[PDB]
Order: structure tokens, then C-alpha cells, then sequence
């Protein structure tokens, strides 16, 4: 509406690469550090362990139903409420 004051509602999306999260050795691929390093410093919610636990969880949630496109993701801190990590599956 008319009121910009602030919006708390923060969406950060994230970006693998489909055929690596689908991998061993998924922590080679330098797309999906540097794009989790790029989220990781200032996400609102942890950083390093949050790269840990995201990484795992879509790692997971590509290989049990392997026909996906992105999914939306919820800090393991759900106390920080106004905060979500989309991560998106990208064909490199």
C-alpha cells in the first residue's frame, strides 16, 4: 500500500545447481558454496550452520521426489517468524 515504511517480510532465495545437490561431493561445486557463501554472512537467521542444514534438507528434498523445480524453506529458528529461504533448482 501507500506506506513504505518497512517491510519485514524477508525472502532470500538460493540458487543450486540441480545436477551437484543431486551429487556426493556436492561441496565441490563451487556455484553452490559460493552461492550459499553469498547467503551465509548476513541471512537473518544463523549463516554457516544454516548452509549446512539448508544444503542437507534440499539435498533431501531433490532426491526423495527428483522431478521438483524449487522449493521454499523455513529456518530451523522458526522464532525469526518473518523470514523464508527459497531455493531454486538451477540446469547447469
Amino acid at each position: 500500500g501507500s506506506a513504505m515504511g518497512h517491510m519485514p517480510a524477508v525472502d532470500v532465495e538460493i540458487h543450486f545447481p540441480l545436477k551437484r545437490i543431486a551429487a556426493e561431493g556436492y561441496a565441490e561445486d563451487e556455484l553452490l558454496l559460493n552461492q550459499m557463501g553469498k547467503v551465509n554472512d548476513t541471512p537473518e537467521e544463523e549463516g554457516m550452520p544454516l548452509r549446512a542444514w539448508v544444503i542437507k534438507c534440499a539435498h533431501e528434498a531433490l532426491e526423495k521426489n527428483p522431478k521438483i523445480r524449487e522449493v521454499y524453506l523455513k529456518p530451523r529458528a522458526v522464532k525469526n517468524s518473518s523470514v523464508q529461504f527459497h531455493v531454486i533448482f538451477d540446469e547447469e
